[PDB]
């Protein structure tokens, strides 16, 4: 025998209403005989031809094929000794004619000599087109025929074909049942073939029809018609490892570079959002413009005044040597007539503050510097600077403000200065030293960069990793490659082994425009970063593990990744400081996936902190526990899946 | 005559490519006949069954269906009249069948009551399941007798079928053909099936043998057993050589299938919800924990936790290093004492502290004889009167908060010793005199700056996540070429959309606007009426790139790399996280084009400062987003026209 079926149990759904199909069979199949089996849903053998290859288990009974147990010991249907074609075109279309049989030539382990005789006699038998056409651009009949000849091509000694001729031209199908009984007739192999056409299944040895849950009936197809002297078919029916694993990884290198549209969204997208954030967050605004109403000199423009004074000593005029000291770089100033015209123009929105120096600014100034604390009421009013700025903008009236400051401070040691004096005498007595761990003029795109380099290669890997294991197993691709001798365990080995070169380049790509292109600081040491880094991509990869383990189309995939990419990315402390967060959030957001690293992260580019530093290895720790956590939870879902 | 066609061409692909489908052909199908179509392919009798139907064109020929040419001035196949069945299953997986079949009805015009009757005669007929049973639960094999008996449900008087008879038994095959040849016979019913079991077509009154883009054999059964000799129709095969009735129609199925999907809504409406009050929670605020190690060398010390501070209040200037840190700000400063000026700086390069102080051992007998002496202070006293601060400033945030707290508490410490002593406490003013501002507080927020822009962000994008996906879902399963030879116009099926996306955003509108302003206190100083209406034009403007989106592309995975692939980029152009002014000349110049660039300058006005639409500033984003919106209706209307 080769099949031997008995007491056969199956059953879809639920407790509610188990779907009861395929239940207590009895099927036998010999060898040198070509079966028939016959039904009226394309589902319900279907399913039997899964469970008689493998990828699928019965419920109760017994199942025997070719020796033993279909897929443990004994048997060879996971082996090289089965051809196997799926109902649906279960094909790559970035492959020819010729890589598409190269391709399982290999993972069959044929010397390569042989596929090249096997594919011109495949190709003379099925009139196939040339073989350098790629697969996506064939028909939906050549393609089935395609899939025939890499079913046929290796040679087998159990075939089992799932409806092989549905859109085929009749004078092409009579060939292929001719091919059939020939081989069949003398060899030493068996075929199993389902067809929706009865009239056409003449030929086959044994007929077996299919209804409701079992075998309706097992007999030729002559002691069948002649039972009831039957005129038709229909009428009664109307009663090494390692050679394995370079193919995969041969395919997998090919497959992303023929899609220009996946080399553009995954290499050209780190790098151009990586350019803009340099190039636009992060930097102090410049180009500021003020109203200046100096009442000590002469109005004639709106872009003149003729600001002149004497650098030495008799303080000429202090009210054009404080403009002076004006930095020239986010400050422009225009000039007003009257203190009411320059605030009408921040009202309206032409400028962002007003100054308005008073006429006697120097005669009270050169006086409240002289008398001290003794100074009457009127040398106090007198001799101040009046500012009315626009402060509905954070940042522009924080740089307005300081600016304003500094400049005073540098005009006043200016005329110490020039006075022979001391000028620590202008000095408030809170003395600001030397930073310990950075710079007087700190900026805030050195804050953001360590935070959006973990963002974009976590959040690349997910889509990734989830469309990639999405769209090949609900394309029946994935069973296709184990029936032909592909365990689990090669599979997920050459698809860690692609993510990990992806994520290397993408990484490579990111640190050269951060750090080496733009200005961003590095401190401390490179590798340990590119370790964090690549360690947050693997983490990622293992999150789209998960989500491609829960979800079954490519629709919902994508919303649970875009729900979790939010809230983790406000959370974890990427764009604002963590300290300003409530304290019963703050803790929450600690145990979050991209809130140390981060943090560590950021310790290294600005502080320059080592691995022993606890501020530094948590990252690490969290990391390495939260990729456990994700690979538990991932083998956990399959359990009752 | 029901159906005349003659010298049909049609072909796909360019001009290097040709794809010749049909090519001369010759068709004629009389009234009260059943035709029949037999073919080898599967696709050439799909496209010549679209080009009677009018879903398709042909590049040169003649069809004339039912009186006229179909589907212009007087043939009466684009509504009613006919019953046309898809090769798929082009059926609603929300509904059950009676609310499937009832839909249909009411879209043709039928009344409450002729759908019953005819449920009830349909289900007895194909052997159906009760009418409450949803129909995405049902099987592959009960989602076919629902589509036949929707083709069938109206009564038309030309039945087009493609494969009706497909994952079906025998027997209900039998049934279904003697049900066929009951209407047809003695009659008005034309009935064309495109079958591939041959053998069963020979009830037909005609057969359509096809090949090679045209018809080989175009005759009775009966004929062409008996004029080749064959007893077979498979070896003779082998011889080489009102509107608005439909309208309330479409809008309340539309919402119903957004109701009964409950993962559509927790990601429309629960997921902008969740942004809003994380963003309030967490961006924005100012650092509150931080920590300082202090060195005060003038009193005893004790504890890393306390110190014992004390001083007099009233005057004689006792300590005046425990006044000063009397005044430091107990929100955003915690104080942590430590023996050592060398010790304190250790802590600061660990992670223990943000800096340290270290007043010195006679700090109240050098700042009493700096201030007592003016200008005439030697050095000596300019050493030991000053506090001696080293600061992390790794941190810019943190920098800036500690580096104003430890300024301002200084300004109400001088302010207190003169003023406790009968003195003006002006004198310890600097000149620049910062007067009340004309616009915002003394304590700008940096949540009050983001906060425009992440509504227009949320509202935008969320609209042409809707819309591409539903566009594109329902016309690459048959949906809406089904719909449309049942008599609904492109008119009616663009209104009935575009009135679904308005109270969508309507509703989104309102609850990110009332989190943001009613819970958490987002001021809004100006006026509401004109917030409402900009965030909803910006929803317009997202809803007509979805349009543009799902008219280039066909898989629904492309759209959201090309919604995504735009998303990005615009973030970090549009000024919501950072001030505009920060960028380069010409990158400033260029960003100002985008969609959402100036509608996030007009709103930030309006909230923020007040202004009315009056204002340059304000208007400049109403324009700029009506301009993109007709844009994007060129861009899109010009694809269609040209694919
Ligand atoms: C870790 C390593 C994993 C392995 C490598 C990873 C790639 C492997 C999967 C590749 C993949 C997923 C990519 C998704 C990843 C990124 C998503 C992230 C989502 C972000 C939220 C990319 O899919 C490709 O994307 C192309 C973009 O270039 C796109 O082409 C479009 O734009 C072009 C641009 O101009 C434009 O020219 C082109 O005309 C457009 O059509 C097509 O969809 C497709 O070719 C899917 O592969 C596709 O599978 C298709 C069958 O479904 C297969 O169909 C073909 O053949 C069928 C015959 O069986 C036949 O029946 C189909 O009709 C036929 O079409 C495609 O050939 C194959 O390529
Ligand atoms: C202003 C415009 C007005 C338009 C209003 C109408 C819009 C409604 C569109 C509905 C839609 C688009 C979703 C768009 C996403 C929007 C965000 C964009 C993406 C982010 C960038 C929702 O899509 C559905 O979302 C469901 C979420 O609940 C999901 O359910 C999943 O998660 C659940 C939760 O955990 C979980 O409980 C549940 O178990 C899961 O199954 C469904 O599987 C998924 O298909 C697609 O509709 C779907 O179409 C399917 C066949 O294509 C159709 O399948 C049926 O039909 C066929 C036989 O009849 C046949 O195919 C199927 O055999 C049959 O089943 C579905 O019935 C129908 O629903
Ligand atoms: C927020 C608004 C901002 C700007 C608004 C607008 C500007 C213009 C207004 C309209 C113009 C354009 C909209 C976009 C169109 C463009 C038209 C053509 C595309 C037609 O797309 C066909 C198929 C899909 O085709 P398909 O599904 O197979 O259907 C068969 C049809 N042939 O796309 C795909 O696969 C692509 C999948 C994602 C591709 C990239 C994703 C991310 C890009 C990142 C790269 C950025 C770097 C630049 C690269 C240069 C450096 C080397
Ligand atoms: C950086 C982030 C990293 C980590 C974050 C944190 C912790 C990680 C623990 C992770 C474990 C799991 C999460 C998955 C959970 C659970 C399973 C569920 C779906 C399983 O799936 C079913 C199908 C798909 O099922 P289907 O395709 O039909 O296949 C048939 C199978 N039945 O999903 C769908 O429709 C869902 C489509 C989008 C639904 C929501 C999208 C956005 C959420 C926004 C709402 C937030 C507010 C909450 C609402 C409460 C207040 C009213
Ligand atoms: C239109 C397509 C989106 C469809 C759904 C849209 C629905 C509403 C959108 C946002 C809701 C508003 C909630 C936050 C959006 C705006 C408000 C805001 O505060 N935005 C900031 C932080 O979110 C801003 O984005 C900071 C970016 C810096 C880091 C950049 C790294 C980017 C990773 C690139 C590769 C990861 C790929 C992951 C999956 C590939």
């Amino acid at each position: 025998h080769a099949v031997c079926v008995r007491h056969a149990f199956k059953q879809y759904g639920s407790k509610k209403n188990p779907n009861h199909v395929l239940s207590d069979l009895n099927m036998t199949v010999a060898k040198g005989t070509i079966y028939g089996l016959l039904g009226a849903s394309g589902c319900g053998k279907t399913t039997l031809l899964s469970c008689i290859v493998g990828r699928r288990r019965l419920n109760t009974g017994e199942i025997w094929v070719l020796g033993g147990k279909p897929g443990t010991k004994g048997s060879g249907v996971p082996g090289k000794r089965v051809g196997y074609m799926p109902q649906e075109i279960a094909l790559y279309g970035e492959f020819s004619i010729k890589e598409t049989m190269m391709y399982f030539g290999w993972i069959f382990g044929m010397e390569s000599s042989e596929i090249n005789e096997r594919l011109q006699f495949l190709l003379n038998f099925l009139d196939l087109p040339s073989q350098n056409r790629l697969v996506k651009n064939l028909s939906g009949g050549q393609q089935r025929r395609v899939s025939f000849a890499v079913a046929l091509m290796h040679d087998p000694e159990l075939l089992i074909l799932d409806q092989p001729t549905v859109g085929v031209d009749p004078l092409l199908r009579q060939s292929i049942w001719n091919h059939l009984v020939q081989i069949t007739k003398d060899g030493n192999k068996t075929v199993i073939i389902t067809t929706h056409y009865i009239e056409e299944a003449r030929q086959a040895h044994t007929i077996g029809l299919m209804r409701s849950g079992k075998l309706l009936a097992e007999e030729s197809p002559h002691v069948l018609l002649s039972m009831y002297g039957c005129q038709s078919l229909e009428e009664v029916f109307l009663k090494t490892s390692w050679g394995k694993i370079k193919a995969l990884l041969q395919k997998n290198f090919l497959r992303m570079w023929r899609n220009v549209g996946v080399m553009l969204f995954i290499f050209a997208l780190p790098v151009m959002q990586v350019i803009l954030f340099c190039l636009a967050i992060g930097r102090d605004p410049t180009g500021l413009k003020l109203a200046i109403v100096n009442h000590e000199k002469n109005y004639t423009n709106q872009s003149y005044q003729e600001c002149s004074f004497d650098y030495g000593c008799k303080f000429s005029y202090l009210s054009c040597r404080y403009l002076n000291n004006l930095r020239n770089s986010t400050i422009l100033k225009e000039y007003y007539p009257d203190p009411e015209s320059a605030v009408d123009a921040v009202k309206q929105g032409h400028a962002w503050g007003a100054l308005y120096f008073t006429e006697n600014f120097t005669d009270a100034l050169v006086a409240r510097m002289a008398l001290g604390k003794d100074a009457d009421p009127e040398t106090l009013d007198q001799s101040e600077v009046r500012v009315w700025l626009d402060m509905s903008n954070q940042q522009i009236g924080i740089i307005l403000q300081r600016d304003l400051q500094l400049s005073y401070q540098d005009f006043a040691k200016d005329l110490l200065g020039a006075c022979e004096q001391n000028p620590d005498l202008a000095e408030i007595p809170i003395s600001f030293k030397e930073p310990i761990y950075g710079s007087n003029k700190p900026s805030f795109t050195d804050f953001v960069a360590p935070g959006v380099i973990l963002t974009i290669v976590f959040f690349l890997a997910v889509a990734l990793t989830s469309s990639a294991l999405i769209i090949e197993r609900m394309e029946g691709l994935l069973d296709r490659s184990w029936v032909a001798g592909v365990t689990p365990g090669e599979i997920l080995f050459s698809h860690v082994v692609t993510q990990f070169v992806v994520m290397c380049g993408q990484t490579a790509l990111v640190l050269i425009f951060m750090i080496l292109v733009f200005g961003v600081q590095c401190k401390g040491d490179i590798g340990w970063v590119i370790v964090l880094t690549i360690l947050q991509g693997l983490c990622g990869m293992c999150f789209g593990f998960v989500i491609s383990a829960i979800c079954e189309l490519e629709r919902n995939a994508i919303q649970l990744a875009l729900g979790s990419f939010y809230p983790t990315l406000l959370l974890s402390g990427v764009i604002w400081p963590i300290e300003g967060m409530p304290t019963v959030l703050r803790y929450v957001s600690t145990f979050l996936p991209l809130t140390l690293a981060t943090t560590s992260l950021r310790a290294m580019l600005t502080r320059g902190w080592s691995i022993a530093e606890p501020a530094v290895y948590y990252g690490f720790l969290a990391t390495i526990i939260w990729i456990v956590a994700f690979l538990t939870i991932s083998m956990l879902v399959l359990r009752f899946k």
